[PDB]
């Protein structure tokens, strides 16, 4: 098994959303990712591409056969990922107490979005609703609408599997030292809050307001936003650097002594005006032309059904084919110990054969 | 120094935006994160509480001293961070080549946009552009409307930092049982694209379509939206699992029968009006209390400035008060090795110093 993460071994009982994206990015560095799954779902040979770089198991675990034969698994394991509200697996007997009996050196990693505790700690939810809470949601979309989920990036992934990944690794470094596993609990609420400490940061300082559409990074300010091309599609400009913004108006053709300066805000009105027209007036595969090799930091805003035909994404390969769907290949890139391509989701196996195979 | 990584050394490269917040989190869970800035930039003590849990030092590191001091702390350390354009730490004499000669063990981590290599490589650009080209802006904001930038939390930390901080943490797996450092390249145009693979998996089986604002998570499901209150402040709804979403309709005081199916695609637009009707009967604060304690996945949407007074927030301890104003404690969050509140930004201390210091 090619990656950095070869030898590794990890055991996820099947979640939605977070669990599996951590235990995917596991399997796509060279981990050896054996899920469970209750029998009562799972028919057939998966569909869900996340479900990749992975050996799938059935198993009851309400059933007393079920529940050891997972705390076998478990055992000869480096890492277990639920992401179940607090409370299950312990009444399932799956808990960290009863695990750290069969296996001192675990790392137990506790996908959640509210937390192990506190007032909210068994309220459902999703990335929404957890962004909703730590002042995020309330930052993303223009200031005159209400605010607009920035799909479930930053609660599941961003500030969920990703912060999952980093305790169990950083867990696994700690366990080099003192020989013994540990429990990471993983909440959404604060990963997705460390993932926005920027804007925490220039808040601080007077840099960021908590109004919705008028800071430098949310669309507020013109040379950060997107814009409408002749032809209806669009392209992004972050030109925020004085010298990219010179090398944009340029491409433009605007000279810089009719407009106003760049980060005179009460005349951002005036200069949002002057750059929708010029953007307007020629289509999208013009502007891409115009600066592409430019420091302008103009570039075409895709759409998911082009992004295999740009030159830049097919040459650093981003993304491989499988099954009438292109999908991004691992992240990051190791010099020494390459990723390989993912396997796509293999059939079923017994718990059994894993249990042998494992020895 | 507290938290699953002490001990572990880290020498960045100054630059903005990714290569800093991965620093930040290592420094988090107890790294020893020394930050080489440039003699220019340095005034009093850096105001950016993102420079928190490190040592600040000075260094042209194009004069000859100013390098050989570098190379020296590179020498000592586990991972070296740089996130500038590519060739540019090679013309220094820091490239990967060279650090290898002082420290065959060093995990060499750099962070683009664009990737090491192609045809963008050396093209500016900020979070905005990574995002234009993969897919990711293009599927975000509403339909009758220009893509809306989720500020810069996909390509810049989602996507970015937490890969190269994966990357780093799984080199330093890999080096236990082989000896030997690598290079981690981390772009962001691919860790954004894995962040968001579950789009590609939803689209590659027919659940997910290019058209902006017409998805089960972009904004345009009703039951996975905000909604505007009574008093213009808003609530998030995320209640897809069908027990969930019935909850809501009761606690809004609508009876089931009376509205289109929750997932009735052409009766959207007509299902939103009549939960729009019934959401802006009330105020925010009324909803939360409503649903406090129910799996009908609601919950206010928090501006920062009301974060501080939210109770879920409070008792967990999710921010921590500092400087001018709130900030977010280090996630995720271990159990043995507990990670310890930030030590605000160290004042410039002298190379030299560090150099005593690490023997
Ligand atoms: C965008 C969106 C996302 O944001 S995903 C993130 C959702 N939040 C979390 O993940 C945070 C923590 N988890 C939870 O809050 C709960 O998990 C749920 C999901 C709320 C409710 O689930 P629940 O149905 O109440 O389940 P519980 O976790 O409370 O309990 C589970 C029950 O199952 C039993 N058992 C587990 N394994 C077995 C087994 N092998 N055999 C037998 N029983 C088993 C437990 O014992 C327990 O039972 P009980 O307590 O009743 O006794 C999102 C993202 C992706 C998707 C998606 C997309 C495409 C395809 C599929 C999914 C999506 F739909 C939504
Ligand atoms: C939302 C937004 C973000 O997205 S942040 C992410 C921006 N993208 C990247 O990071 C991708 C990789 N990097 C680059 O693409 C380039 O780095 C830039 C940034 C385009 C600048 O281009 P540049 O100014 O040309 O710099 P280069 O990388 O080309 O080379 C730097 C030169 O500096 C020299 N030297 C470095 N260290 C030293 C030293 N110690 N002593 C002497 N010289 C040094 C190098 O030698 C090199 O020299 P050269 O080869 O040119 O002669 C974002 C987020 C946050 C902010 C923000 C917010 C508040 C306050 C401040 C910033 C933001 F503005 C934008």
């Amino acid at each position: 098994m090619a990656g950095p993460l070869s030898g590794l071994r990890v055991v996820e009982l099947a979640g939605i959303g977070p669990g599996p994206h951590a235990a995917m990015i596991l399997g796509d560095l060279g981990a050896d990712v054996v899920r469970i799954d209750r029998p009562s779902s799972v028919d057939g040979i998966s569909r869900d591409a996340m479900l990749r770089n992975r050996r799938i198991v059935t198993a009851d675990l309400k059933s007393d056969q079920g529940l050891e034969l997972a705390l076998k698994l478990i055992a000869k394991a480096d890492v277990l990922i639920e992401g179940y509200r607090p409370g299950v697996t312990e009444r399932l007997g799956l808990g960290p107490e009863e695990c750290a009996k069969v296996n001192d050196r675990l790392i137990y990693a506790r996908m959640t979005g509210w937390g192990q505790t506190g007032p909210r700690s068994q309220q459902a939810g999703h990335d929404i609703n957890y962004i909703s809470l730590n002042g995020i949601l309330h930052a993303i979309g223009r200031g005159d609408e209400r605010p607009v989920p920035p799909l479930n990036l930053v609660g599941d992934f961003g500030g969920g599997s990703m912060f999952l990944l980093v305790g169990i690794l950083a867990a696994l470094w700690e366990r080099q030292s003192s020989g013994k596993g540990q429990v990471v609990d993983a909440a959404m609420v604060d990963g997705s809050s460390v993932l926005i400490q920027m804007m925490w940061a220039m808040r601080a300082t007077g840099m960021w307001t908590d109004t919705r559409g008028a800071n430098m990074l949310d669309g507020g300010a013109p040379y950060y936003d997107t814009y409408e091309c002749a032809d209806g599609r669009y392209v992004a400009v972050g030109a925020i650097e004085p010298q990219f913004y010179a090398a944009m108006l340029a491409g433009l053709g605007l000279d810089a002594a009719e407009l106003p300066p760049q980060n005179d805000r009460a005349r951002w009105p005036e200069l949002r005006a002057l750059l929708t027209e010029a953007f307007a007036s020629h289509d999208r595969d013009h502007w891409g032309a115009v600066f592409a090799n430019s420091d302008a930091c103009v570039t075409p805003v895709l759409a998911f059904g082009e992004v295999h035909n740009e030159p830049h994404i097919i040459e650093r390969n981003t993304f491989y084919e499988a099954n009438g769907g292109w999908q991004p290949m691992p992240a990051p890139r190791f010099s020494r110990t390459a990723s390989s391509q993912p396997r796509p989701p293999a059939a079923t196996i017994d718990i059994e054969a894993v249990l042998t195979d494992w020895d």
